[PDB]
């Protein structure tokens, strides 16, 4: 007689990425061959509740079988370079 | 006699990215050959609440069978060069 | 005699991506060759929700038979070149 | 005797994608050879809810088979490049 | 005796792309040659509730058999170039 | 004796693409050879609700056979250049 | 003894694309040969409920056969190209 | 005894492309060869309920066969060139 | 003994595309030889309610067949050139 | 007589990355050949609540069997270089 | 006669990262070939709650088998360079 089984969730999460900079480039008063190369490459990324989540099963029965798989699999990758950079005065 | 099951949820998450920069460049009195490149590659990117969520399933009986199978799978890559750059003063 | 299953959810979730820059260049005196290249490459990408999700079945009997698959796969990619710059004074 | 399954959803997420810049040039009192190139490529993107979604099945009888298969798949690609840009003063 | 099943949902979710910029040029005193290339290459795209969704199903009796598949694929590509810009003064 | 199923559906979901920008060129006081070029690609793309969507089946009968088959495709490319531009003072 | 299926449905979604910009040009002064060329490209589309929608099925007999497809296929591409502009003062 | 299947829906859905621009250009004080170019290609399409909706269908029998077939397939393309543009002055 | 099916829709939709720019030119003081090309090629289409769509069958009987196809397919292109434009002062 | 099985959750948890820098670059009274190289590789990246989570199961008889797997797995590379930088006074 | 089991959770976990940095260069009153290079290399990376979290089972009967497996797999590499710089003073 009887079976029960419960659930219950709650989310605030916060999962911010580079959120709030403040780059800036300023005076020059100059007189001379003045460069600059500035943060060439820049990168961000977030990924969340991904996969299998929250289902419900009922399967009553002696004589059965089950079976199950699952993956999960990511990948990243950045190349860069800086070049034959030249200045000169008088 | 009787079977229950139940569930519940509640989301308030933030999943920012990049959302908030202040780049800027100023002030060049000059005289002489400036020059600059700026953050010349830039990239966000969020992915959420993929793959197989909050299904039910109800299924009686003592001889069946069940089979079942499940892949996520990501990738991402970037490149980049900066050149002869030149200046001179008089 | 008897069965039961149930559900709920919400979501306020906030997915942004790159939602707040101020870039700009300003105040340029003069009297010599400046040069200046900004930001050249730039991206924001967003993805939700996608896949399998709150699907419900009912299946009684006790001689069946179930099989079951999934994928999901995402790929990007970038490159960049900045060139042969030059200037001169006088 | 009985069987009962029930569901319920809400949403109010926000997907934004580079929603809010503020991007200007300015100001140039000149005498001498000024050149800019400004942020020369842009994009944003956003893909949500696709897939199987909300679906209900009812199927009794225990003789039965059943076979299901499913796919998602999303690609992008950038290139980009700057040439011989000159400038000279007297 | 008797079976049910039920649902419900709600969506108020928004999914913007680049819907706030404002790009400007201003002020040029002059006397010497200024040149401006401006942001040449800029796109957004949105795309939503893709797929199989919201179907029901009733199907009852021992013997039967059943199959399905399902398939999503997107793709995207850019390319850009910039030239031989000169400028002399005097 | 007795079988039920149900639905109901609700969207106030908002789906724009570059819907508010502010772009402007301005004051040109002059004395040298000023030159602009200014945005010279743009797009926008927004698609929503495709596929198969809100049907609904009813089958009895113990024998039968049932096959299926789906899929979505969606793809874009774009391309641009900038040539010899020229100017002179004096 | 009976069977039943429901539904019912709301849309209010708003998908515009490109629908508020404020493009200008203004104020030359003079004196030198001051050049422009403003945005030469552009675009934007939308696409919203194409496929298999609201349909109703009744058929039975237990000795039957079924067979179904779908498909869907969208494309677009884009060209662009700025000559060999000119201007000199004196 | 009995069988019953039902629909409802609602459409208030704004579907906008390019609805509320306002481009324009003014002010030459003059004195030197001015000269523009001013967005020389634009587009806007728009695309709804295509496809196959709101079918009914009732066929009782045991015995019967079915097969069913859809497409939909959509493209575009365009190309641009800006020439020769010359201007002196004295 | 019984069966039944139902329907209803209603549509309130817009479907708007380019209805609403404020092109303009103005005020030319003059002195010099001004030249102005102004936005030369303009396109916008719209189509809706396309294909198969409100049809009812009845077709009671064991021993039948059928068969259905359908298709749709949309196409479009454009192309444009500007000249050898010339001006002088003095 | 009787089984229970109960759950609850709650989650306030923050997960930033790179979230509030203050980069700059200023003052350069001159003279000679300044030149400056600023951070030329950056990035980060969050990932979140993947795998199996949630799920509730119910499966009562004394002959079954039952298997499952999983797996995660996640790789990321990055290089970087930086050329022949001059610059001379005099 | 009876069984229970129970659960309860809370979070209020801070997962922080590189999140306050206060970089900057300044003040170069110049008379000599000054040179620098900055932080060329930066990475942050977070990742929380994955694998099988929360699950819930029932399933009495005393002839049973079961078998399970799991994994978790994380891997990152860099890699970086710096070139001949060079500068003079008269």
């Amino acid at each position: 007689g009887k079976v029960q089984i419960i659930n219950k969730k709650l989310d605030l999460s916060n999962v911010q990425s580079k959120c709030g900079s403040k780059d800036n480039i300023k005076h020059v008063p100059g007189g001379g061959s003045v460069q600059i190369v500035y943060k060439p490459v820049d990168l961000s990324k977030v990924t969340s509740k991904c996969g299998s989540l929250g289902n419900i099963h009922h399967k009553p029965g002696g004589g059965q079988v089950e079976v199950k798989s699952e993956k999960l699999d990511f990948k990243d990758r950045v190349q860069s370079k800086i070049g034959s950079l030249d200045n000169i005065t008088h």
